[PDB]
């Protein structure tokens, strides 16, 4: 019998959790605990790491998980690799719920770089006004280009000093809206946006906002992850679960 684990942290994961609850599945939602107080989900929620591959193996076994939906961020590549390894070791079925990368349309002015360090190298020499729309974990990389003014967007207020000599943070969590990000990029007079190619619904706003302002985006390509089934849409996840024998409680 069916007991799902949703590895979360995305808008996709939240939409899936709502669906799973509404359809009466037995399921647990998992956060890493990267933020101080993550928003509530409509499933019993675990918070914290598993202890690597071995730890996740152990959890899947003791919890009696039948299926894992990896709905983590596309750039949370360690978690995603760990899930491929732990599910292969235990024989638990796994699908990653991740949408196609975002692709450029009319009016976008995008350049692509392979990783965060290359995004730092992409910035111009002369001081600019750069929206580092990349969260918290890798802000320090931009200490290699300290001359810019940086706009940061952080879930929690910083405790430590920031590694950037000219920076302001907004304290906010998404989902973000086009209206909201337009006003931010205007008010801060941003010249350049740095973004990871998440592909998700929750942080596409900054790209549309940039397009409305005529601004360039330096877009970081997704990191390598080992092969596993990919469920690209919510409907895809629900078909995959049905196909692999997951059923709800029957309420
Ligand atoms: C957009 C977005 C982003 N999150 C960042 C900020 C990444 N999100 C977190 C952790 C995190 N975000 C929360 C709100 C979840 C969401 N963040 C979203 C969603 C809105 C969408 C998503 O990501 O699909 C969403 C889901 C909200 C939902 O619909 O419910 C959350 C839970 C909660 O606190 O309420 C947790 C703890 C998760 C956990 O413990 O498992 C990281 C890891 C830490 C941020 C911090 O501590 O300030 C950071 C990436 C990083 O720093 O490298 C960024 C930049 C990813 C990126 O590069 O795209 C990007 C914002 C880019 C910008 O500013 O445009
Ligand atoms: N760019 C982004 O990561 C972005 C945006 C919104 C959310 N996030 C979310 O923020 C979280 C942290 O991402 P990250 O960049 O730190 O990932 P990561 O580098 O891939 O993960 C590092 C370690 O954190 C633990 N972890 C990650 N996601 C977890 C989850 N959902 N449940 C339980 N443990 C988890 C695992 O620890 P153990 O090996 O100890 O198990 C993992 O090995 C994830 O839930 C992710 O979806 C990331």
């Amino acid at each position: 019998m069916t007991r799902l684990l949703v590895l979360g942290g995305t808008t996709e994961a939240s939409r899936l959790a709502k669906t799973l609850a509404d359809q009466g599945f037995e399921a647990v939602f998992s956060y890493a605990g990267r933020t101080g107080a993550p928003v509530a989900q409509p499933l019993p929620t675990r918070i914290g790491g598993f202890g690597g591959v071995a730890g996740l193996v152990d959890y899947l076994t003791r919890e009696g998980v039948s299926h894992v939906i990896d709905a983590t961020h596309p750039f949370a590549a360690q978690m995603s690799a760990n899930a491929v390894a732990a599910c292969a070791q235990t024989g638990v079925a796994l699908c990653a719920f991740e949408r196609a990368p975002w692709t450029a349309q009319a009016g976008d002015r995008w350049t692509h770089v392979p990783d965060l360090a290359a995004a730092v190298a992409a910035l111009p020499q002369a001081p600019a006004r750069v929206f580092l729309a990349i969260g918290k974990q890798h802000l320090r990389d931009f200490s290699a280009a300290p001359q810019h003014h940086y706009l940061l967007r952080l879930v929690d207020p910083p405790e430590g000093p920031l590694p950037l000599p000219d920076a302001r943070a907004v304290i906010a969590r998404g989902p973000f809206t086009v209206q909201g990000d337009t006003e931010l990029l205007r008010s801060e007079t941003i010249t350049h946006v740095v973004a990871k190619n998440a592909g998700g619904a929750g942080a596409e706003a900054k790209l549309i906002a940039a397009r409305s302002l005529g601004l360039p985006v330096i877009l970081i390509d997704r990191p390598a992850v080992p092969a596993r089934d990919i469920c690209a849409t919510l409907e895809g996840v629900m078909g995959w679960l049905a196909d692999h024998g997951a059923t709800p409680r029957g309420v």
